[PDB]
Parts: structure tokens; C-alpha cells; sequence
């Protein structure tokens, strides 16, 4: 992950220590202009922000951390005592994520777990003291969105009103997830049309609110 280290080094050299906004701006400018990277980004980040502002989650699970952009972005909006648990399968990306979170001033809100989402999710109650989740941000490999959604449900981690928010439902796309949550009476869905981070290709997020196993 040479590019990812470069992004981190750019942030460490140019952003302001302890300042989450400064970190996000440094990443977004670097990535838009110099080296594209799969961060949720600023435009779609504003939709993520709005969802968190509307629903005010205190326990938030992120699937897929990468360099920590979205962890920093979401953590900046959370109340005291809130927990953002973020799961990242790649140890080198997790290491960057932790540096990024520490530098941004938000480490006290974030718990990073190195591992595959499908291994970690069944451990969240017993090993991470989770009860249920208020919100989940899905932004890992898209072929995991549907299986992890069903796993979350099976493991008893969703309550009525738990908000799923999925990135990239149009590009690269998550068609099997979308078909499921839209067609299922167990999820109330809203689609937010936007763009591929840093670019003009159309993309979107799906917000799917769990309605219980009905
Ligand atoms: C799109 S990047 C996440 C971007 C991040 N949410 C952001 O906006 O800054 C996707 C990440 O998912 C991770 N990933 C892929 N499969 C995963 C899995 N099964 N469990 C956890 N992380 C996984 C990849 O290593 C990669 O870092
Ligand atoms: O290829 N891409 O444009 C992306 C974009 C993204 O925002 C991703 O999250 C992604 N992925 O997780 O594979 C891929
Ligand atoms: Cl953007
Ligand atoms: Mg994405």
C-alpha cells in the first residue's frame, strides 16, 4: 500500500494535528487532484453526515476502514460516550487507519478491529460488549454487503430502527444487496443519488432502516 502511505504522509505533513476537518480536507484534496483513492469522499460524505445528524447513533459499526477517512468523518459527529467500531481485514490499512484516527483527535470514539467482517460480526456481542447497533456503514467489498447484512440480522445485532447505509450501490454497485433490502418488507429504503468520490460517474448510497423480523 505505497499509495496509502503517501496519503497518510501527506496528511501528517499538511493537516493540523487534532483537527478532524483538516485531515478530511487534506485527504480529499490529495486524492481528487493527485492520487485517486476509494474514500467515501466529501460529496458522499455530506450525505453520510446528514444520516448521522438525523438518526444520532451512539453505537456505529463500519465495515471497511481503508485509510480511516470515513471513520474520522463519522467520529467527528458523534456524541460523548459514542462508539464507532470499524472492521478492516487488511493489517497494513488498519495500521494507517489507526494513525489517521489518532492524528485526527478522534481515537477515543473509535475501536478498530483487524479482521474479516464475517469473522468479527459474530464476536461483537461477547468479545466487544455490543448489544445492538444503531447504525452500520457498509463500504467493504461489495460482494459482502448482502451476506454481512444477513449475518448482522442472524447474530441479533439489528433492532427496529437500526440504520444501514451502504456506499457504492450504483458504482461499482451492490445489486444483490439492493434487490434484497428494497424487496424485503424488513427494510425501509431511501436512495441517495450522488457521484463516485472525486469524480463525475454517477453513484449513490442506500439507506435501509430495519423494521424487525416481521
Ligand atoms: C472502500 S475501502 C473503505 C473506505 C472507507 N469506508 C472510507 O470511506 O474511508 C474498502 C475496505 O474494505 C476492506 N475490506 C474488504 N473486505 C473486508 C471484509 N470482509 N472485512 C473487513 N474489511 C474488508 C478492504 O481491505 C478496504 O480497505
Ligand atoms: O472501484 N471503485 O470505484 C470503488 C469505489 C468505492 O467507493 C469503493 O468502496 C470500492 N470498493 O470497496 O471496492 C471501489
Ligand atoms: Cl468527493
Ligand atoms: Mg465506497
Amino acid at each position: 500500500d505505497t499509495k496509502e502511505q503517501r496519503i497518510l504522509n501527506h496528511v501528517l505533513q499538511h493537516a493540523e494535528p487534532g483537527n478532524a476537518q483538516s485531515v478530511l480536507e487534506a485527504i480529499d484534496t490529495y486524492c481528487e487532484q493527485k492520487e485517486w483513492a476509494m474514500n467515501v469522499g466529501d460529496k458522499k460524505g455530506k450525505i453520510v453526515d446528514a444520516v448521522i445528524q438525523e438518526h444520532q447513533p451512539s453505537v456505529l459499526l463500519e465495515l471497511g476502514a481503508y485509510c480511516g477517512y470515513s471513520a474520522v468523518r463519522m467520529a467527528r459527529l458523534l456524541s460523548p460516550g459514542a462508539r464507532l467500531i470499524t472492521i478492516e481485514i487488511n493489517p497494513d490499512c488498519a495500521a494507517i487507519t489507526q494513525r489517521m484516527v489518532d492524528f485526527a483527535g478522534v481515537k477515543d470514539k473509535v475501536t478498530l478491529v483487524v479482521g474479516a467482517s464475517q469473522d468479527i460480526i459474530p464476536q461483537l456481542k461477547k468479545k466487544y460488549d455490543v448489544d445492538t447497533l444503531d447504525m452500520v456503514f457498509l463500504d467493504h467489498w461489495k460482494d459482502r454487503y448482502l451476506p454481512d447484512t444477513l449475518l448482522l440480522e442472524e447474530c441479533g445485532l439489528l433492532r427496529k430502527g437500526t440504520v444501514l447505509l451502504a456506499d457504492n450501490v450504483i458504482c461499482p454497485g451492490a445489486p444483490d444487496f439492493l434487490a434484497h433490502v428494497r424487496g424485503s418488507s424488513c427494510f425501509e429504503c431511501t436512495h441517495y443519488q450522488s457521484f463516485l468520490e472525486y469524480r463525475e460517474v454517477v453513484d449513490g448510497l442506500e439507506k435501509a432502516i430495519y423494521k424487525g423480523p416481521g
